[PDB]
């Protein structure tokens, strides 16, 4: 019978896609870095 | 004579030409595709 699409299903899939957006770090090692530091301020000595 | 022109045979090509047509499926791979689906609808979710 026709009927039979009263009783049709929908699909929901279980692979999410997230907004074309940026994953960021870009500018990773560009500057100059200082990893592992410790303190509420990190002084870089300057010389005129 | 030239009566033999009643006679004369032809010759068929076993070989068929398609008309000039697409083949389709261009367009496979270009987007993203779920395959084995099921429904009338399918959901595609989105995060921000």
């Amino acid at each position: 019978s026709l009927a039979l699409s009263q009783i049709e299903i929908q699909q929901f899939l279980s692979e999410a896609h997230a907004e074309f957006q940026s994953e960021g770090f870009l500018l990773q090692g560009a500057v100059r870095t200082k990893s592992g530091t410790k303190g509420s301020i990190v002084h870089f000595p300057v010389f005129g």
